[PDB]
């Protein structure tokens, strides 16, 4: 209750209840993918992107990139030197 935020309570609340059921599901067969999944919205809401939540659609775009994000790759901004 309140607005305390322990560590998990604050990003739980910004996820839908369907896609949460999805995500439980998935991480049931691969961890690693819902691992992701949650220390995403951690990680934009933690660093400043908050203008939107994780729904049905995004989580399963998010998802199928995050299994595809692990293919042996390490470049993102030191593409440059």
């Amino acid at each position: 209750g309140e607005n305390s935020a322990p560590v998990g309570a604050a990003i739980a609340n910004f996820l839908e209840p369907q896609a949460l059921e999805r995500l439980s599901r998935v991480a049931l067969v691969r961890r690693d993918r819902a691992q992701a999944v949650e220390t995403y919205l951690k990680k934009l809401i933690a660093t400043n992107n908050v203008t939107h939540k994780i729904t049905e659609a995004e989580i399963v775009s998010i998802l199928n990139g995050i299994a595809k994000q692990q293919n042996s790759q390490n470049n993102s901004k030191i593409i440059f030197e």
